């Protein structure tokens, strides 16, 4: 029984409790849980009761609609730094696929490296640099089911160009155009923050922000045929020398995702 | 019982079926299996029947080429399938235990160098093994001080002489314009890199990128064997960093010819 | 039972045999064991008899009036231990009440002006394994033992560094003593020339296979760190004895511990 087989199982079990299968998925990053209250006529399933879900250390999965679209929302995610393997922490993404999800919207809190970023800003992700996945902790490592996806999937366009446009225009429409950027997300293992010398390397690599998640999730989602959009809340910013609110962030992010979902109801079921 | 001890056992078991111990080894990369048909008076042993060999279709071929007794791997093992670096490089330890002195490796890789074209050959002069720098080194673990150094030098992994033979053999076969000499960058896989990651790989000086070979030559070199590796540039990445059979079969024939001529030049030094 | 819990246990077991809890810790790198002979009225505990620990020995004793615990031998990721496992002794040091840790190692110099025999006081590090799947803090975190997301902005105490530099001057080694960036790799194979180039591009002055994960953990555990590398060899521009080193290093550490005792 492979991961995808287990994912199907998990899906089938969740399906028992659903009237409409989710077509849009959402993953809530650090402190961005409130986004979930946005789901209407929602059923909630604690991660602890979900079969095969990685042991937590109280996350929950929410099913409901937003602007007429059936969604599944993850309130809390899993990270490599907690001890999970890349495959393990990205198990929910395989489950999203097995549930029929076609678009996934992810959010996270990250450290800004780009000189023009300010704490509170939003960085729409246009590409990523996944360090762990280049060296021994790639979430697709292992046997591949040739009917679920490619053995060697392309990561040339992990972040859907169209979903990005919707995100940037939704930001403008909401009046946050000056605090909303588009850049490169660099994912590291964590949980210790980087030394100034490491931070310099990260800037040398062209990173606009750095965090400890998301990239492995979108590698798996993209491989699973799903479209991805990710937005980072720049929670803090690193000075030029390379060294180093929540409620407002939450509200703004929630509005942005909702508006994005609205524009998305043109490109998917119901 | 250490890996080297298991390698010796595996070798002793293969030896039972051999008249002449192989002195030269060959590892066939993706789509380069045909190279094996080049062995004369050959005995074939499926990987599945070989003791201690990882499972993955693959076979080990013993036979001669241009008067040289060789052992040829038709298929190899990669980190992305789920094997540890040590596990995927177990066949190299076996090669050593068999008495192999020279190993010729081939692989299919993506060209990053602006002047490479699909179909070209890149003789490997050096490598960049990302997984081995960060937590997935094939020598990680206890070291048999009688099998090799604890801290083996990797200053000359790719034998300068074997390279000359390869370059010259290419010229001699009329492929000098399609044959290069460059740096091979090894990554975990199985997902291809993002454009932002590809940029980093270029910034590191990579001429081509693939998901194998490097950990195998690290182990081979450590085991006192001499290495030669040739990459078939199956595809090329554009400057922005982003049927099929027609190409594969010609590549196979060219590569087979190159390897044979190289083995002939080698027969002058054993 | 978490690592921190096991560390406390191991500590409690060591403390049974101690009159004074160590306040300063020392980790001896490759060939730098002699530093341990510097401890007076010393109790010695082989690593093999220590509970939970992975011919290494732990030495308890005083130096210049300071009670210390000294590790004669360390653990490395290349031996097969996980980053957490190899950094277990650091958690033990914390549980023993250690406040300052002095680390030493042998390393390869990349900086053009370094020479074999020189000393490189560490001002910062580049921990490759820890950025990609082998971080020593990976796993659950005891919020009472340290931060979940600890800052690594100042791993190497600026003050301890000053003590080190001046102790070097005072000992007449100012010309062979530098201050630079230590790059930690997994090992055990040395890097290819092409990899060495990357390492220089990253701003590394020296490269070794230890220390960084240990200071990540010590720092997280609220301890102050000082690390000094013995530049055992140097890499040429193209990117390709021990007893004197031992004596010099031993003197430098002792003088630094003396300056530490007079602090506050």
């Amino acid at each position: 029984m492979t991961d995808y087989d287990l994912a199907k199982e998990t899906a089938a079990w969740l399906n028992k409790q659903l009237q409409i299968r989710p077509v849009l998925g959402i993953v809530c990053g650090s402190g961005l849980g409130k986004i979930g209250d946005s789901l209407e006529t929602s059923i909630t399933v604690a991660y602890s009761d979900i079969p095969n879900f990685p042991v937590g250390s109280a996350g929950s999965l929410i099913f409901g609609s937003v602007n007429g679209v059936s969604c599944v929302c993850m309130k809390g995610r899993f990270h490599l730094y907690e001890g999970h393997t890349a495959a393990r922490a990205t198990f929910p993404m395989r489950v999203f696929k097995a549930l029929g999800v076609k678009i996934v919207v992810l959010t996270n809190a990250a450290g800004g490296l780009n000189p023009s970023y300010r704490p509170g800003d939003f960085m729409v992700v246009r590409d990523h640099i996944n360090l762990p996945g280049l060296a021994g902790a790639n979430p697709l490592t292992g046997p591949n089911d040739d009917t679920e996806g490619e053995r060697f999937p392309s990561m040339t366009s992990v972040y859907d160009k169209t979903l990005r446009k919707y995100a940037i225009s939704a930001a403008r429409e909401l009046g946050m155009s000056y605090a909303t950027h588009e850049g490169v997300y660099c994912c590291v293992n964590g949980p210790s923050f980087e030394t100034p010398a490491e931070c310099k390397i990260l800037r040398l690599m062209g990173s606009d922000a750095v965090g400890m998640s998301t990239a492995p999730e979108t590698i798996v989602a993209k491989h699973g045929g799903m479209r991805c959009l990710a937005v980072s809340l720049i929670s803090n910013v690193i000075a030029s020398n390379c060294e180093t609110a929540g409620e407002e962030a939450s509200a703004r992010m929630t509005a942005l995702v909702k508006l994005v979902i609205e524009k998305i109801r043109g490109e998917l079921p119901r």
